[PDB]
């Protein structure tokens, strides 16, 4: 043991913490300055001692050498898409198709409601707590390694917040680009020569697709885990919600806007509700994304492979 | 000119002809014994002159030679999967969502309904009228070479039955065995010591399967086209039905129990018709299999990618 070692470890826990409150709670426990006090003060003993220097430091975000060309990674669990619709009228029968197919329907059918952020799908692979690997969506069966471009968006952790995390766990999130850092942005390309972006979206794509994680540090991008792929060393709960709930406290940002709503009636409530706040968020969003909440009755549903919304095979009984 | 060459093609000709009202018109002008007078008199001849022997006569539908492992083929245009249902209720919901997610809905709403084949998905090439390639469905995206396995199927043809066929046209269809074809293949195995099949289905997977022609020739397979791929040098008529009824006058197997059914309440008339039916069609039927008629419709609606149906992006309007 060493006071330098002590002192290390000190701040790096707290600045962790520091990150959670701000980040994920919106709720820090200290100012800005205070934070950057001891940013610094951990960055400057680090090159003072480099021996005790660690790789998922909240210092060591941003790689000092630019890329030469992404790799291609083929994700183990797939990336499926995703289903839409456009009524009232539209989205009431698909919810009666559901109520048939089911073998039960339970009286209080609970959905899980969140907001549809217009971002870029991504995958980041966390083991025994600490990110090692990032990858895009892409075909769905293949993407691109953005490890080292998502290590720099300020809310993605790059050690989980537990003394027991899981052996492997995929975080399924959308990367998007808040109003106030877009506007920011076109500012600073407008007073200093450069292309502006035309929406929120494609300054994510764009910042997202750069092989010097320098730029992208400077791009105010920001993270909202959606859902889990791979689930190693943990029981992971039997609702959306829950499992969602359950990021939030390991140290991962999920999107405070969700609700859990019980039939249709009040589902409509809640897509009502978020059209009105769209004027009011901070950030962009299509619509909503609605899932049943209970996992079993998922596995139950199950998937649908590329194929037509004009044709049927209406199966006979045993 | 000379007698031989102009005897040559006067029995091809003739023999598929006869091949068309044996197979898909199910009424053939001649006995089976006058099929096959002409049939070795035109085998006998090209192996006395060679040199007019042509690669799509009816004689040659099987390689002498076997096959030494399968090739791989990457389909141009996607081979898809199909949506199910499984109740009166479960269907009308699934035609609920399709008449409020369409921008025009038609007083006739017509669908082309047909029996659901329980066989294998294969893609046809047909090259300015003959028959260059077969594939597997596979994964959709790849497949594999069995177009010597394809050419022995006697209700297929090796040249198109027209002076004006397509640049390129493929063919989609269910390869599976019939009933009668089924039990006699089973007496054989039994009389003759090897393995028996379970059910029809696994019986053509198997002899698809098979890298020697002369195996598959002896296994009685047959084909039933369901729909269209590449479509060069042609303009196809804008509606399901009758570009099946196109097939069948330009040579191809389509399914006779195939009706026109005007809205969900007559549909369901189709589909109770066809369930009775079921104890006396001489081939399996897992099902129906219902399409909206009218092709502008089919690309309005569209397609929808690997995703759930517990999940659903309900988007807002501009
Ligand atoms: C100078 C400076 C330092 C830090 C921040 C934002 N911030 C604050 C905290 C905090 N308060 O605990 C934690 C992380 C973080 O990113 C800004 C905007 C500017
Ligand atoms: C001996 C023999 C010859 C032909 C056939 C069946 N058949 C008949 C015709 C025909 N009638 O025009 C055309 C093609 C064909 O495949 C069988 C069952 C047995
Ligand atoms: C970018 O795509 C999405 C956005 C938000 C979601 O909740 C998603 N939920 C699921 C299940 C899937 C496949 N995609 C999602
Ligand atoms: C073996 O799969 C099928 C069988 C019958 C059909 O009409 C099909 N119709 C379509 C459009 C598709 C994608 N698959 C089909």
């Amino acid at each position: 043991m060493t006071n330098i070692q002590t002192q290390l470890d000190n701040l790096r826990k707290t600045l962790r913490q520091y990150e959670y409150e701000y980040h994920v709670l919106d709720n820090p426990s200290v100012p800005d300055s205070e934070y950057d006090r001891l940013f610094h003060q951990l960055k400057a003993l680090e090159l003072e001692h480099p021996e005790f220097l660690t790789s998922d430091s909240p210092t060591q975000r941003v790689g000092a050498k630019p890329l030469s060309g992404f790799s291609q990674i083929r994700h183990e669990i797939p990336m499926l898409s995703l289903d839409n619709a456009f009524s009232d009228a539209e989205f009431n029968a698909f919810v009666k198709r559901i109520e048939d197919r089911l073998i039960l329907l339970p009286k209080p059918l609970t959905f899980c409601c969140e907001p549809k952020l217009d971002g870029l799908a991504v995958s980041i692979l966390y083991v025994n707590g600490e990110l090692t690997q990032a990858a895009t969506r892409g075909d769905g069966t293949t993407g691109e390694d953005i490890t080292a471009n998502i290590r720099t968006i300020r809310n993605v952790p790059l050690q989980l917040l537990t003394d027991n995390p899981p052996a492997r766990l995929e975080v399924r999130g959308e990367v998007f680009m808040p109003h106030a850092g877009f506007e920011r942005l076109n500012k600073y390309a407008l007073e200093h020569n450069e292309k502006t972006f035309a929406n929120p979206r494609n300054a994510a794509a764009g910042s997202l697709r750069q092989l010097d994680p320098n730029i992208t540090s400077k791009r105010p991008l920001v993270l909202n885990a959606y859902g889990i792929g791979i689930a190693e060393g943990v029981d992971l709960p039997t609702t959306h919600y829950a499992r969602l709930q359950w990021l939030k406290s390991i140290g991962i940002p999920v999107n405070p806007e969700i609700r859990l709503c019980n039939g249709a009636d009040e589902v409509l409530g809640f897509y009502r509700d978020i059209q009105n706040k769209r004027s009011s968020l901070g950030y962009d969003i299509d619509g909503t994304v609605l899932k049943i909440n209970d996992i079993a009755l998922q596995n139950e549903l199950g998937f649908i492979s590329k194929a037509p919304r004009w044709a049927i095979a209406y199966k006979f009984p045993a």
